[PDB]
């Protein structure tokens, strides 16, 4: 008797989109235990290993235990999906918490990096490599100031192939070890990624940077970086030495995780130190830029999904409309909405028939029934979560409350989003015919619609 995920768990709400799938906050129907479930769609994500290889890795991961590593509880599989059930953490992404503080010292950085290295060392002892370590995979356990870091996604990348879509790729290039680019890699790739993260904590800029993804990858692959930025003048020698050893090009010459834990810098600063004010400022700029580019990509995707699902839904209902009345009942709206969830594959949110009944009932309570009006409301439902996140992200990036984003800023944003320069300028030309060389929110939004075939 294979076991079924929704026999045990009900969905509370969506937490977000992470690597390889959606993550939903769920609750055990019997014990009331809350968990975070990552749902991997087989249609969207190809496997790299056989089933046997994956089952044994899962079995090992369920037994591992370390305070800086996400705890995995269960694994389920059906026809369309894999369901990975882990512990929920509520403190959010590390960098989002850091930009909220007024001071940040080498002691704060050292304490963070010790945690990361400790998790990594443990996982490497157990022969598991992350490969895709980056700031998004570092979660704080709770919203308290002290809270431990929990690393998510250890072990995934070995069994599943990453998306080639930019909306899923944002940020990845800064942190990937050069040997991963060329194909021969081992556990030392995780030390490199940590080194890049450390460099960024102490300066607020990527050691390997550029105007688009490929430019970044080119800097990484050559492997040269410098400490010639002004803000490095305030930083201890021992920190730069540890950095150097983690960013050592040839993996066999690069320091191990375990030895980095013993480095003088970790020893000194984790047991007369200024705030790194310039680094906090750079980090909040870095962060805001990354989050706005992500928000702009998800908005464009959400718009295209809606164009696709609106027309599909209408044709399902038209077919269903026996009498040509333009009128369906509740059971019919439910069966058509279900039909949409079968064809499509988008709503981890609609785990079972019961979540679909509730969603239908929410739309009805807002709005025999005219199906064309039901279609209108059901779809806005799914967007504005992305339209209002767009707006939130624009306001967060406009830190001066100017209401405006300059041409230069757009060039940075679209570069990170990997939208071609002559393409966005062309779209900007069609909206900015006053030559202001700056845009307000509504103008920015209009550009994005034009960049996704609207
Ligand atoms: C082998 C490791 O693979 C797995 C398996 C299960 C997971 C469950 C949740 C999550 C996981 N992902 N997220 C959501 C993301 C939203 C925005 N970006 C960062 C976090 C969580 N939020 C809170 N608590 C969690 N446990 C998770 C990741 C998993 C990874």
């Amino acid at each position: 008797s294979t076991a079924i995920f929704s026999d045990r768990y009900k969905g509370q709400r969506v937490l977000g989109k992470g690597s390889f799938g959606e993550v939903i906050l769920c609750k055990d129907k019997i014990t009331g235990q809350e968990c975070a479930v990552k749902v991997i769609s087989k249609r969207q994500v190809k496997q790299k290993t056989d089933k046997e290889s994956l089952l044994r890795e899962v079995q090992l991961l369920k037994q591992l235990d370390h305070p800086n590593i996400m705890k995995l509880y269960e694994f389920f599989e059906d026809k369309g999906y894999f369901y990975l059930v882990g512990e929920v953490y509520t403190g959010g992404e590390l960098f989002d918490e850091i930009i909220s503080r007024k001071r940040f010292s080498e002691v704060d950085a050292a304490r963070i990096i010790r945690q990361v290295l400790s998790g990594i060392t443990y996982m490497h002892k157990n022969k598991i490599v992350h490969r895709d370590l980056k700031p998004e995979n570092l979660l704080l356990e709770s919203k308290s100031k002290d809270a431990n870091i929990r690393i998510i996604d250890f072990g995934l990348s070995t069994h599943f192939e990453a998306s080639k879509k930019m909306k899923d790729k944002i940020g990845t290039a800064y942190y990937i070890a050069p040997e991963v680019l060329h194909g021969t890699y081992d556990e030392k790739c995780d030390v490199w990624s940590t080194g890049v993260i450390l460099y960024i904590l102490l300066s607020g800029c990527p050691p390997f940077n550029g105007a688009n993804e490929y430019d970044i990858l080119k800097k990484v692959e050559k492997g040269k970086y410098t400490f010639e930025l002004p803000q490095w003048k305030k930083v201890s020698e021992s920190a730069k030495d540890l950095i150097r050893k983690m960013l050592t090009y040839v993996p066999s010459m690069r320091i191990s995780a375990r030895d980095a834990l013993d480095h003088e810098w970790i020893q000194t600063y984790t047991k007369d130190v200024p705030s790194l004010d310039n680094a906090i400022l750079n980090i909040r700029q870095f962060q805001g830029t990354q989050k706005l580019a992500q928000a702009a990509l998800l908005y464009m995707g959400s718009k295209l999904t809606s164009q696709d699902e609106t027309k599909e839904l209408t044709a399902i209902f038209h077919k269903m409309d026996k009498n040509g009345d333009g009128q369906l009942d509740r059971a019919e709206l439910i069966e058509g909405y279900k039909e949409l969830m079968r064809m499509k594959g988008q709503d981890a949110s609609m785990l079972d028939a019961s979540a679909v009944e509730h969603e239908v009932d929410q739309v009805l309570d807002a709005v025999y029934i005219e199906y064309s009006e039901f279609v209108t409301v059901a779809m806005d439902r799914k967007t504005l979560l992305s339209r209002e996140r767009l707006e939130r992200a624009f306001r967060m990036f406009d830190s001066d409350n100017s209401g405006k984003i300059s041409s230069t800023e757009l060039a940075t944003i679209f570069g990170v989003s990997d939208v071609d320069s002559e393409t966005w300028k062309s779209v900007l030309s069609e909206v900015d015919k006053n030559n202001d060389g700056e845009v307000d929110f509504d103008e920015f939004q209009q550009m994005l619609l034009k960049l996704c075939g609207n």
